[PDB]
């Protein structure tokens, strides 16, 4: 079954936005505040930005055909961290703990 | 007198606020978003948080006697952070490249 | 897209570096099932996946595009991630390895 | 109570003090010597100068009544250094570095 799969998926999101892991899940929680920052190549560099406010919509709203769907999303959200930051920073050692909280989980699936 | 004094207090706010020191000083924008990260104890520890759009608010209501009273709001955002955090934690270290613009530019009132 | 390829292929010789073995080695070949009385293995990893079936398809040119590629490197960490639980040391060596791996495929142009 | 305050603020300066910090505290063990550094001047813009020993003979003296005197004067300390002195100048660096050493260990105390 697909929402079979989807409510394991959204299982896991549960985890990643809970406290247990706030610490390094936290940038993530809401998209990059861009403006706020003073990051005007941002969106050059980052032509489809994602974070996890934008998988729960997604998922409360229903777009997700399948659980590929979902982590498709996830590691978009991971990569465009390792991919504007350089290895060295905080965020992407704090993007590094998290993937590996979802990337066990989502490895569960029946 | 003390409004030529404020107005001067006013272009620091400005700076603080300005884009250059967002690096460092966007930790301070708006309060500590203490339910995400999961900080039950924040309220507990620091008693009366501000941050910079607090002290932006009462610039705007002309609400400040005397540059002091500007200085002691300044200083006790700081503090708080200097207060809750550990002396390693990055916030510290932005709090205190932060305080070092201010405290500058406090000493050249006139 | 042998331009995201050619970079694919400098990922795949940086996994197999000597400066990753450390926690590279229990991806270099199949993992064997015989060897460690792993009798459950095959019943729960359908698609086995290791670093040197990835280098002999690069090598046969069978990838397309980098997601074909970043699909079996993914699928052999998700593996390891789900026939071991999470306190075992490979899973920390798969963790090491991925994020060299996530890191340098997301550099790419 | 006051005296639980002031017996904090005393090991604050006696950290002050202390030979951790003397790399960057030796601007401020004793009075700015005007007359050693030829500064005809440094006394027309800093009308109430201060330093550590000034500090620690009113510890001595019992001349504070509370911990907010005793941190005004260690703050007059260092705008007086950030007053007088370029952005550009050693002193300022020095005046930082054990600002931040005194702002963290004043906002611990109780
Ligand atoms: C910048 C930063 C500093 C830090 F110490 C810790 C984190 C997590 C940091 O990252 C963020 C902090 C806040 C926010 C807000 C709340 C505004 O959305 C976002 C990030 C951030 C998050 N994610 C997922 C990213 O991929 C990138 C992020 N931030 C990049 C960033 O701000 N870089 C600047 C570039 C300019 C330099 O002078 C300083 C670093
Ligand atoms: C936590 C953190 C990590 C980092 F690499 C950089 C900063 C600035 C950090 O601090 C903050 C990040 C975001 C925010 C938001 C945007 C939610 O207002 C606030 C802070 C923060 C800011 N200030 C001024 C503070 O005094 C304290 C802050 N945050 C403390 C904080 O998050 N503590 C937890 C304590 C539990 C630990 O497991 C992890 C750290
Ligand atoms: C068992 C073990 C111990 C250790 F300190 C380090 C590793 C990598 C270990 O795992 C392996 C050791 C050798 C090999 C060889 C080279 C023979 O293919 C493979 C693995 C191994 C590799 N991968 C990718 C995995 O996902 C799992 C592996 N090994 C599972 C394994 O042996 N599990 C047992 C299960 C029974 C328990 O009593 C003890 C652990
Ligand atoms: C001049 C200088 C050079 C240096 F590498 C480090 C210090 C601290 C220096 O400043 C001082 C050196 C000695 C002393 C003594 C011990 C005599 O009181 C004081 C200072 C000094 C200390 N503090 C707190 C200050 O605020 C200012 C100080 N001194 C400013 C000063 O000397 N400026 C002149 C200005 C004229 C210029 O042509 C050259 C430099």
């Amino acid at each position: 079954k697909l929402s079979e799969q989807l409510k394991h998926c959204n299982g896991i999101l549960k985890e990643l936005l809970s406290k247990k892991h706030a610490a390094y899940a936290w940038p993530f929680y809401k998209p990059v505040d861009a403006s706020a920052l003073g990051l005007h190549d941002y969106h050059d560099i980052i032509k489809h930005p994602m974070d996890l406010s934008t998988v729960k919509r997604k998922m409360e709203n229903r777009d997700y055909r399948d659980a590929q769907e979902f982590a498709a999303d996830v590691r978009l959200m991971f990569s465009n961290c390792y991919k504007y930051n350089p290895p060295d920073h905080d965020v992407v050692a704090m993007a590094r703990k998290l993937q590996d909280v979802f990337e066990f989980r989502y490895a569960k699936m029946p």
